[PDB]
């Protein structure tokens, strides 16, 4: 059954692009990563870095997660991220997203051994 660590990679990693390059990125990626299968996931972030650099955040700065959990970590560095937010025209199964490209610090929740990212908490 898909592990939380593999789910994190499927929902949030895009190491094969340095940034989104068209306003269609989100529409394409959300669908291809199967995030719109049962319903339109309202918001999702993609990280354009190597997985190794993202797993390493689990050893960077410890911060409370937005929900008060103490297993969150904030990247020491800014990262290339694409934010995808549902549009007013989004209608299941035709989920429609606005693509935003930015460079920010990321916040993830880590668990297990090896200790790796399992949830994308926020970009700051």
């Amino acid at each position: 059954k898909e592990t939380a660590a593999a789910k994190f990679e499927r929902q949030h990693m895009d190491s094969s692009t340095s940034a989104a390059s068209s306003s269609n990125y989100c529409n394409q990626m959300m669908k291809s990563r199967n995030l719109t299968k049962d319903r339109c996931k309202p918001v999702n972030t993609f990280v354009h870095e190597s997985l190794a650099d993202v797993q390493a955040v689990c050893s960077q700065k410890n911060v409370a997660c937005k929900n008060g959990q103490t297993n969150c970590y904030q990247s020491y560095s800014t990262m290339s991220i694409t934010d995808c937010r549902e549009t007013g025209s989004s209608k299941y199964p035709n989920c429609a997203y606005k693509t935003t490209q930015a460079n920010k610090h990321i916040i993830v929740a880590c668990e297990g051994n090896p200790y790796v990212p399992v949830h994308f908490d926020a970009s700051v």
